[PDB]
């Protein structure tokens, strides 16, 4: 089918769009063809419903009318209020993600969460003495956990000036940031004053308004997510090296397939550690199964994968060709990027629909809920459920469509930096003898506009073959595993100079590195590579880019990226081309500003030639 | 002409919509007119912008096609989170408010905050007791505030199970939030899980994410509303009743005029501060005036209102009309309410339009940030900004159209209980005796979708005929005084029973609560009426209603009345009617969950029908006639 063709250029997607077809199934493509074309005023952006004088909508007439809204607010307050408010609810999807692992080590430290512990207690001891736990070294651990703890809960309070994690960032960008007024304060408070600020007659300035949501977005990557990171390492186990697979192909027709889905290990460790007892895997043997195979779907599948090896069955426009699949007895989900689709998807089979969190409730969904106190009877519960939904599978509708493809993941700072012997000077030397000209984190989504993972594998083949360093998160681990590229042999399809440092290291060119919550990884790893050449984050040779993204925390995540220094590129622009004076900031004034900016462009190849021009600028700005 | 009658009842707008229009001033409602018909998606509330996936629209199409958005979130889904998001940012504007509040307080309390002072120290010492601050009776004050100022921060971490203030709530109540789960934990937090919940992906039930909303909501009612009211009492006074005037005719031609705007009584506070400096009053005699005179607007205008007697010069829709007076010298603004048209209005005339806070931000404003370190230099340097201004207004283009109406204000909770002998027995008693068949606060805002205060007014006047006393805040206030209902003299305008009690006590039958945080007067009053009968706030005679109501903090607070129990009216509906579901659960389901509902009603007197046969209903619950 050519519509079929032009929607994924995966084989397994393919396979199973045909099933749905065949089946009269609608998919998010579908669905997506319904709602084109968009609501122009939507798109631009120049539409508001922020208060009930409204809703307004604002053109550029000639003849003056409908230039402002019925409060006398133009087209560039109302496009920043809604990019602001649009980037606040990605911040805050990541800050309640990082809240509940800190929820979930306080439970550790209380002994109340049966299951789970320290697992990397090492990073404990270093991340608390780092924050300024006393005697972290030598306390008892559940101690400097609590005190951590206590660390961690005060920067989603009132009364910091400052995050804790944001010392990780060179003094220059700081000081930047605390005279723009753009240092995160408090993980909830950024959020809640950037609600504030765009009601009705509150800011009505642009330029305020997008300095508060960088403000707002720097509470995320250096807060939020940075807290989930790193408490979720401490948790479950600092990611290593490591061989896996990804596709479809990873379901198995003579098991009990559960596929986790949502965003925190916090569940999907303990359904993982639930599918391993051995009463339960008898009772798996007992239905008829040959064993029980856990598979990852979109970030939490990153983090299984990162720390497990689990395989990941696939990313975001994958989710509901899973299930399509016939093959999955119960799907898994916590919060955050789980279409409700999926449950009615769920109901054309034998597929059970769990729901986890107080957070992520769904229509007609089975809900068992899931916190530290009860995980461990809970996700039993849940196993079992999978495998009472497994003996109603019905086997004429099964249909997996490929065989699974290896990858290597587990690419944690920590274990970039085993890797190059301790110390980033290898890694350095070869920035400065060219050999590897930049690096790019690729991150985030898919997008029905854009066929699906086209632009996410084109940009990462492109930037390796010009001897860029690609940092893989998200959902594009995915595309580049499934693409052959996240294996230490994927170094034949690099430039000279890094496929020659990727085989000095036995390492891919495409570095998985996590989550989208791990994005964390890669300030972390720019601020340590600025501080160690004495430079900012906005002097090195380093990019990001979503060339795919649709999720409000893709904006987050690109708005802390252009905020912290890294040129940042967006396949698709966010919905605000109707205010030039807000459009040119984004794309042109933050380099004034902040050091970078964003970049819009749909053509791959094309956004590999921004996002190398910046890194040769960056690399001159270095005098290399 | 016509179509100004019908834009306001009064004549103070009538007067300067006629003198807007003739020079070519757009006001807020010729840019309604502009907007008028609204998008339909956006007024139904079936459009989603979470992601660009989208955006999406949900129609009711033959084909069956935009039933559902790309993600397949339904009518109901959208619908909600739309609504969830909009009660959030109401919320936010009150949480930044208290917390605004807490860290003025904790400066004092540091001695870093220059001519602030705690000016009740007796309710400092009364409210840490009450929240379980140790020894607040004897301890040092500064002490006591820094404790206070501590368990105010905690309501704003992330670590509690329960706001501080809501243990004024009878135990009934807890008891039902906690079991479904509204209980408010967080000020901020709960408004970063509602712009969680709301995320594409995440919460994808309507009942659930009402839900939260109404928790988000109690978060504002019982926090950062409450907190800011309590601290504001604390910094600045207790309200007790005094005489005031409204309306235009509050501004002076022979006086530099400063109108505060806003709502953040401490910069409002320091500007009145200021203005009675011996050497700023020389300055502005020097400029040829004869004072310097502040007036209120919107809410910091309530707040004036309500500790120094500061007359209010008008309401929402009134803001653009006071510039086109001629004599507004000075605009000095803080956050939240304040149309951005003001700085363009301004700019046709001498008036400086001043900001003070980082988070009001004004393309072309005079920027003047004030911080409690700094407040009491920086308003003396607003101020002369403000006489240098009079010295160029046009002599010629000033029309102050009225005579000030006189106001009675100042009705805190503890005004209303030293009035009443120190106890609310006698409150009770005439509510049990049927003299005070009930209460109503009218709050909230105008709209111009609405003629100008005439629901507010007819509402207020029908409610006090039927014996209900009204208990005014925000915008209403404005409305009640210019109608003449603020002062002991209407009496004559309520019913016999009302009448008498009001005349017993030697106070209106619209009593003053202040500010719309100051709505969290009217919980706590509700609250100590439930625990003094030992019910819960669902069981007593009150309703809540804003007859005009815009803004999302309105919606805020009438989905904290109605989570707390009260029933609550409003004449024009949210944007939700795109979902029958979550209409009903609105209007009808919420009845079964928290004992109250919303209720839609353009009619304010069906409205006062509605809300007296919700009150007659709570009366025979507790066995009176
Ligand atoms: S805030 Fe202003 S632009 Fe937005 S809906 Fe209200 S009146 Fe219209
Ligand atoms: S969240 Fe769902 S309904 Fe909203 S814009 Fe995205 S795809 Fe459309
Ligand atoms: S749907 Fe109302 S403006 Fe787009
Ligand atoms: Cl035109
Ligand atoms: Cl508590
Ligand atoms: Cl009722
Ligand atoms: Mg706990
Ligand atoms: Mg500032
Ligand atoms: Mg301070
Ligand atoms: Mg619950």
């Amino acid at each position: 089918s050519k519509t079929i063709r032009s929607r994924s250029i995966w084989d397994d997607a393919h396979a199973m769009l045909e099933k749905a077809k065949a089946e009269g199934i609608s998919t998010v493509w579908d669905r997506a063809a319904e709602q084109t074309p968009a609501c122009k005023f939507c798109e631009l952006g120049t539409t508001c419903r922020n208060c009930i004088m409204g809703p307004c909508r604002i053109a550029n007439r000639k003849d003056g009318k409908m230039r402002l809204g019925v409060c006398g607010a133009d087209a560039d307050v109302i496009v920043a209020r809604n990019f602001g408010r649009f980037i606040a609810g990605g911040a805050a999807g990541h800050s309640d993600h990082g809240r509940d692992l800190i929820e979930t080590l306080e439970a550790v430290a209380e002994g109340k969460a049966p299951g789970y512990t320290i697992r990397d207690v090492a990073k404990l001891r270093r991340i608390a003495a780092e924050l300024g736990v006393a005697d972290a070294a030598t306390r008892p651990a559940h101690d400097v956990a609590a005190d951590l703890v206590t660390i961690c809960y005060n920067d989603f309070g009132s009364r910091r000036n400052a995050l804790a994690f944001l010392a990780r960032a060179p003094q220059v960008r700081r000081d930047l940031w605390q005279r723009l007024g753009m240092t995160p304060r408090g993980v909830d408070r950024e959020i809640a004053e950037m609600m504030h600020r765009t009601h009705m007659g509150c800011d009505n300035d642009h330029t305020s308004l997008l300095v508060h949501a960088a403000r707002t977005a720097l509470a995320d990557g250096w807060g939020g997510s940075m807290i989930g990171t790193e408490l979720s390492d401490i948790l479950f186990g600092t990611p290593r090296p490591r061989q896996s697979t990804v596709n479809l192909g990873v379901l198995r027709k003579d098991a009990v397939n559960i596929l986790v889905h949502g965003h925190n290990p916090v569940v999907s460790e303990m359904i993982l550690a639930a599918t391993r007892e051995p009463a339960v895997r008898q009772a798996a043997q007992d239905a008829g199964a040959a064993d029980i195979n856990v598979a990852g779907l979109c970030c939490t599948g990153n983090e299984l994968l990162m720390r497990q090896g689990i395989p990941m069955a696939g990313n975001h426009l994958m989710t509901e060709l899973a299930i399509v699949t016939g093959a999955a007895d119960a799907i898994v989900a916590d919060y955050q990027c789980i279409m409700p689709s999926l449950v009615q998807i769920a109901a054309c089979y034998h597929t059970r629909f769990v729901t986890t969190s107080p957070k992520g409730r769904f229509t007609g969904a089975t809900h068992v809920e899931v916190h530290p106190h009860n995980a461990q009877e809970r996700c039993r519960e849940i196993v079992m459920l999978a495998i009472d939904a497994y003996t109603r599978r019905d086997p004429a509708r099964v249909d997996i469509p490929s065989q699974p493809v290896s990858i290597m993941s587990g690419f944690s700072n920590e274990a970039i930096l085993e890797a190059l012997g301790g110390t980033p000077k290898p890694l350095i030397d070869a920035v400065v003898a060219g050999q590897i000209r930049g690096f790019v984190g690729i991150v985030g989504c898919n997008n029905p506009k854009i066929r699906q993972d086209s632009a996410n594998v084109t940009l990462t083949r492109e930037l390796i073959r010009r001897d860029i360093m690609v940092l893989a998160t998200g959902c594009v681990t995915t595309a580049a595993g499934k693409a052959g590229l996240l294996v230490p042999e994927a170094a034949s399809k690099a430039g000279e100079g890094l496929a020659a440092v990727c085989r000095s290291l036995g390492v891919p060119p495409v570095l998985h590195m996590g989550s989208c919550v791990d994005n964390s990884r890669i300030l972390q790893l720019c601020a340590l590579l600025a501080t160690t050449l004495g430079v900012d984050i906005s002097d090195l040779p380093v990019g990001a880019s979503s060339p795919e993204w649709y999720s409000e925390k893709a904006a987050a995540i690109a708005m802390y990226a252009v905020a912290s220094g890294i040129p940042t590129h967006l396949g698709l622009p966010p919905n605000i081309l109707g205010s030039e004076n807000v459009t040119a900031m984004a794309l042109h004034g933050l380099q004034d500003v902040v050091g970078a900016a964003f970049m819009v462009e749909p053509d791959p190849v094309k956004a590999a030639d921004m996002l190398e021009a910046h890194i040769v600028a960056r690399r001159a700005r270095l005098g290399l």
